[PDB]
DNA sequence: CACGGTTCACGAGGTTCA
DNA sequence: TGAACCTCGTGAACCGTG
């Protein structure tokens, strides 16, 4: 269905939210990269599928208050003891 | 395409306008300085590729006409965290 | 299939130096 | 001023396990 973050073609649910590709990678990186976002304008950017890498402070905390939850991100050593295990097969 | 301010091929978008490599420069380093310009002659020099430099008030003015939006420079902070790794 | 991650080509922000 | 260059954030493709 829809991108429950900029509204875009979703392709299934992401981190525990429906979403596109791009929002997963976003959001799995920005949270991992443990970033801090500042929205240049008001605060309440309209995300789109075009302009969302525009605000990230927004698009940021879209995700999260759509649901989107970092405890679904595997840490660096859930990888790779499953870099592990796939090479291990 | 081409560059919305002075028709000079744009390299891609920049600031959120399709512009040249200069354009996409004049714009950044005019907002960080607050650049206040006046304009020489009337107050609508048509802008081209060649002259471009010789009004920038117009040339400013044109800027935001088509979209180039001073929100979309680093800030200075942003500018700062980021310059350390 | 669903949904975690990885690969890699490409856009757009800043910097250098003539 | 602006050509040329350095960076890294993006997202389309794609892999692998549950
Ligand atoms: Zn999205
Ligand atoms: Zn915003
Ligand atoms: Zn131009
Ligand atoms: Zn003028």
């Amino acid at each position: 269905r829809i991108c429950g973050v900029c509204g875009d073609r979703a392709t299934g649910f992401h981190f525990n939210a429906m979403t596109c590709e791009g929002c997963k990678g976003f959001f799995r990186r920005s949270m991992k990269r443990k970033a801090l976002f500042t929205c240049p304008f008001n605060g309440d950017c309209r995300i789109t599928k075009d302009n969302r890498r525009h605000c990230q402070a927004c698009r940021l905390k879209r995700c999260v208050d759509i649901g989107m939850m970092k405890e679904f991100i595997l840490t660096d050593e859930e990888v790779q003891r499953k870099r592990e295990m796939i090479l291990k097969r």
